[PDB]
């Protein structure tokens, strides 16, 4: 059947903004899995995965007669897509049983592991989410293992469809780099915002880049992929040294006995992919990645043995019956044992990406260290691996159970605890009417709350007004921000609130996270009596204000935004057209194509853009909250032609005189262009539409600034 | 990006039955149109409408000074996708401003009609929708230039995304016949659901088939189409003779000029396209279809010159200025009146396809009947107009406004009144007793319900279980309603009806319709009891018993389910895989995949499928209201493979004996294949869900059975 998408296969996509629908969700509108997971029997939970972790099944049977290490790769293949550019994949989603994460080759026999925890799964229903129990397992296959982990937080809800996730634009499973559609550039350069090296990788080629068994060279792609998943060389190390610690690789023989992924396998093998015509096609015969390495001298149990090996050995270049690159330990004894047969015994192995580790100059040094002091590496993996499968799961709020570590990590973006007594109606609008008397514009005051709310993002729950981060390094400097104009903001709201602070009993008193907000409602119901319309913007306080000695600085940087269509921000300029980043920005926030639409329009005429820039600015009253920017936007009376200097800037001109009435970007333009777009456009640019299009924007508004309130819980 | 449909381009789309959420509508989830509608001025509209007809644009200037050729035009395209087959099509949801219709070929310069409406639909805003504004418009054109209307209903709510509608599967624009993705095959035999002779056009080629002059061979694909779109050949020639008593063709130059459609066009078009370089790309120069023809001498004005041109001259092949074929008039002057340049006059001219209407024996009749009594063809092109337009509205309860005509047409499945008091809860009560007490089986009640309210489609609206129209020629012989089964249900059923009916006072009666709704009800409630619990079914009297002459048996055959996965049927043996067909029946019904999902599990266990097939019926406990279908897919203790007889059946046998346990088919298998419906199935398969399961089958089954009661209004 031909489709939209194959006639004009360069349409914007709003699609995006739609999945997870009311429509999709099996669940009651009322479905709250917090309050189900608050009642589970965790305990219980925990009894059922370690007695699961040694009763092998037939249909794949356990190595070793554990579990363990196929749990273990399952948890980090769940958490290790995550992405620190974008904060999409991670484990807070379950996204790993959907298409297309669970059929991609570097998640081949995972679908053998998830099945294996249906009955579980099905035992507590509802109580627990496959999202959450992927982590569970991994932490009770440790824990049966000997390691003592740092903790688990439950609280990631299920999803009931695939995330659209830009994973590359390679056609094909694995290609190496270089081709058509190459993931790099330049000087071994990974395009942002993708984090492995090829298309179905968590991270790395085992056998080295591009298959090259070179592990200095290995190490490099390690390096840059975990930074692009927000981990440092120590917790590189001390998570790769960890996990090979246990388990095995899968390589019995050549891989194309092999068969379909799950997405592409016959009805009749119900959900599972991979089937192996090689000998029994499982157990000692289960082909996997292709590799046949095994690590350490007891892979059921927790011990200093990969490092012993790493560093107790010379390692030669082999190949396993597969024919794939990986290493086996020079003069060394058969210590290593079978994973089915107690007569056999083998060499040590390791892959190219181990040996990075020692080879790597950088990586040597942790690696020497952890040898040498087995107890800071079990600390630092246990400390890792929390981070790894939490990094996704927003503010320490969303953390639920009786395992939460007590610690508050600096990865986290802490928030302080509050206190104190909260403000109340009458303050606020003592506080609004304070700021409104202050001087401080509508133009002002929406644009500062626009700067600090909108970094939040739903991918992994980071940013957003709460912590006031907005007044700390790097937000403050940060371009899109108008760090002048900024600072000049904070300084007259920060003297408000020292005056409100300073009169009050009852240690009653406002965080500045707070009065930025409600500064900002004060600019919309401003706005919308410029307009001659009384409204109340909503509030909550209770947001909270982090230090700078709370904040990592580095780890803030990728919520900088370089493209905010709704400011009419770019910082330079993008391979992709800016309305796609518009529509990114959108999902990002959580906005639908009907809440992306109003906001934008109110935006404009509100006077959020950076630089007071007039592109999209169709009003002659700004800062009044009209839909002003819809009606004349879909004037015809208006000719709209790319100027010569940028073709990415409009004129708008009367079509009968030629006069210059406006200019707009792409962003402005899409609206009236794109066809869904401007079936929305015209709802809001209706003659009736005054009312709804001022109730709409205070939602959507409201929406934004409480997209991390996870304390309103 | 490469996305899920680039990897697994044939997988399974539930896409389709998730459009149309709340994400996606910008109006309130409380919004009304109907309500919206019934307070518009419509007497307002028109006039407004009216003096449009002649206030001409400079962009797009008017032929003749009067825009009403283009409006009819405009409007036949809304109405003219329509599809008997499946419903899909029509003007109903105002699709011609979505992709693909907006930028059909067929559809070019009706953007720029779409266009000079926007100013009256901004001024009316929410109270008239674009589907009903297209519709009017085409009834205001006619009545301007003088043409009496058979009425107008309004009440088509706009629609805010496109429909996933099958078009067909060629890859390129109007692609002629026996391509790689031929509609055609044998002799001239249009695929279904399909309707129209080439991608991208209404009906047919103007040209001739496949671009072949030949009016007699065009003859039949006109017939063929228009019947597909419910249309006979008196309706046929009025139309298109109607039609074409207005307005001009535009092909003034090469086609080669026109530019990008819609969706392809440039962010400067502002949702325009076929920008043209002949002369001034617009009015006398323009290029639509590359066809020049201008049918009457006075295009402007409802005229019986039609049928004089056709009969009164003989036709000579030629060329437009584009290069197409068309006929003009052998040696007649040159009467007819150009559109711009009022000193240039020009001979008559006629399509291949409006030849047809002469050259086909069977047309010839008509059309010269209409000729002799020219009042019979305007009667007679009125009431297919308005059929036209409102052949997929639905029954006449749906129909809004003061225009709406009084007499009740036969294609409208008309339902009589009800003049009586209904059963009340009491008397439910007593009828589910004596429906249970004949001996009726669980199967038997549900089975029959399920037959009468599931050929309901939204699509347009026809069909459900109002008018008992099961009982009746053709559906009471349909192979998926087991005919026999069905007469004995049937003759028990009226008995009881009788009985209960004879024992009344004060005129109270119940109808058969209601009765096997109501019979299906007590069904569901004894099979909850059966399992162990109370239930509750909701029951909505007030349904109506239609006659056989009120039941238009052609009409009926394309209701015929000869795919029903609920029921686990199919007819013969399709192209299309039977578990996309199930989700074909799902979006038809309105259902979203977790409806589709918990309604099949427990019509299997209910003993709904056809025969009595085991197929599927996963339960040691057939009538029993349980989980069990998903509790038995799921459990990994059976494998399933292909029969060697049948490679779409599928035995389930225990993994560790090999003894048969289950047979099933592709529509069972797939909800333990499929990614997404295997995650529905395992909410309803878990330890906690069997209540879940009980309350959600019941406002399926309910939904389904009021899918048709627009009455309740
Ligand atoms: C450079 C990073 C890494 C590379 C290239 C990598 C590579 C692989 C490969 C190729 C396998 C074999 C799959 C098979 O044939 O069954 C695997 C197994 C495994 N990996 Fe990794 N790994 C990496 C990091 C990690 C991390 C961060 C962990 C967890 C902290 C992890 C834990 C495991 C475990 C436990 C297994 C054993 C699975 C079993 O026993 O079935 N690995 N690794
Ligand atoms: C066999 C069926 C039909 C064929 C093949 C057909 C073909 C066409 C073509 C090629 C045009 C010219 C488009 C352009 O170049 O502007 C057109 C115009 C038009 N058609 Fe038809 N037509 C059919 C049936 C209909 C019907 C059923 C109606 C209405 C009841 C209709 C009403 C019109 C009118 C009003 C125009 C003139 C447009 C103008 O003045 O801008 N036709 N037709
Ligand atoms: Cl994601
Ligand atoms: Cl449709
Ligand atoms: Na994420
Ligand atoms: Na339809």
């Amino acid at each position: 059947g031909t489709s939209n998408r194959d006639w004009w296969p360069n349409q914007l996509d709003l699609s995006i903004l739609h999945r997870h629908s009311s429509l999709s969700d099996p669940m009651g509108k009322d479905f709250n899995y917090a309050q189900a997971f608050e009642k589970l029997d965790l305990a219980a939970v925990k009894r059922d995965l370690h007695a699961l972790m040694t009763t092998s099944q037939d249909w794949w049977p356990a190595d070793f007669g554990h579990y363990g290490g196929l749990f273990i790769r399952m948890a980090w293949h769940s958490a290790g897509t995550y992405r620190t550019a974008d904060g999409r994949g991670g484990a807070g989603e379950g996204q790993q049983r959907f298409a297309p994460l669970n059929s991609w080759p570097d998640n081949a026999n995972l679908d053998k592991a998830r099945r294996l925890l249906w009955p579980i799964k099905q035992k507590y229903g509802r109580a627990i989410s496959w999202a959450d129990l992927l982590i569970l397992t991994g932490n009770v296959a440790l824990e049966s293992m000997g390691f003592k982990t740092f903790g688990f937080a439950g609280g990631r809800a299920d999803t009931w469809e695939p995330e659209d996730v830009y994973w590359g634009s390679e056609k094909i499973w694995l290609e190496l780099s270089g081709g058509p559609n190459s993931r790099y550039s330049g000087d071994r350069q990974l395009e942002n915002p993708l984090a492995a090296v090829q298309m179905g990788l968590i991270y790395v080629n085992p056998e080295g880049p591009d298959g090259n068994p070179d592990p200095v060279a290995a190490a490099r792609d390690i390096r840059d992929t975990f930074a692009r998943m927000a981990m440092n060389d120590e917790e590189t190390v001390a998570l790769i040294a960890g996990g090979h610690t246990f388990g095995k690789t899968h390589g019995a023989g050549p891989a194309s006995n092999v068969g379909a992924e799950p997405e592409a396998a016959g009805i009749e093998a119900q959900g599972l992919g991979w089937k192996s015509a090689y000998r029994t096609g499982k157990g000692a015969d289960a082909i996997t990645s292709g590799l046949e390495v095994t690590w350490t001298t007891t892979p059921t149990q927790w011990s200093h043995n990969f490092f012993e090996n790493l560093f107790g050995y010379e390692w030669e270049l082999t190949k396993s019956p597969a024919g794939a690159h990986q290493w086996v330990a020079k003069g060394a004894d058969a210590v290593i044992p079978d994973a089915f047969d107690p007569s056999k015994k083998h060499r040590p192995t390791m892959l190219t990406t181990d040996l990075s580790l020692r080879f790597d100059p950088a990586y040597e040094k942790i690696s020497r260290r952890f040898h040498e002091n087995p107890e800071q590496f079990a600390d630092a993996f246990a400390r890792a691996w929390f981070k790894l499968t939490h990094r996704d799961m927003g503010p320490r709020a969303r953390y639920l159970g009786p395992e939460v570590p007590a610690e508050v990590l600096l990865w986290q973006d802490p928030i302080p605890a509050v206190d104190h007594p909260l403000i109340d109606a009458a303050d606020a609008a003592e506080l609004k009417a304070k700021v409104l008397a202050s001087g401080l514009t509508v133009s002002q005051l929406v644009s500062t709350a626009w700067a600090a709310a909108s970094t939040f993002r739903g991918s992994d729950k980071r940013g957003g007004a709460n912590g006031a981060r907005i007044r700390l390094a790097p937000q403050k400097d940060w371009e899109a921000n108008q760090p002048e104009q900024l600072a000049a903001v904070l300084e007259t709201l920060e003297a408000i609130r020292t005056a409100f602070n300073g009169a009050q009993r009852g240690g009653k008193q406002v965080s500045l996270a707070d009065l930025i907000v409600l500064a900002g409602c004060a600019g919309v119901e401003q706005a919308a009596k410029n307009a001659g319309h009384a409204v109340t913007v909503p509030f909550a306080p209770g947001r909270a204000d982090a230090s700078q000695e709370q904040t990592d600085v580095e780890s803030m940087a990728v919520l900088e935004p370089v493209a905010d269509g709704f400011r009419n921000y770019l910082k330079g300029k993008y391979r992709v057209p800016a309305e796609v980043l518009l529509v990114d920005k959108a999902q990002l926030l959580t906005l639908s194509a009907p809440e992306m639409t109003v906001l934008l329009g109110g935006l404009r005429v509100l006077g959020a853009n950076v630089g007071q820039s007039r592109h999209g600015v169709f009003t002659a009253r700004e800062q009044a909250l009209t839909n002003d920017f819809f009606v004349n936007l879909l004037d015809m009376g208006t000719e709209w032609k790319p100027t010569a200097a940028d073709a990415d800037v409009f004129e708008g001109r009367d079509r009968a005189t030629g006069e210059l009435k406006w200019t707009g970007t792409r962003v402005d333009l899409v609206f009236g262009s794109h066809s869904q777009l401007r079936a929305l456009a015209e709802v809001y640019g209706s003659a009736d539409a005054q009312e709804k299009f001022v109730r709409d924007f205070v939602a959507v508004w409201n929406k934004v600034m409480n997209l991390d309130r996870f304390d309103l819980a």
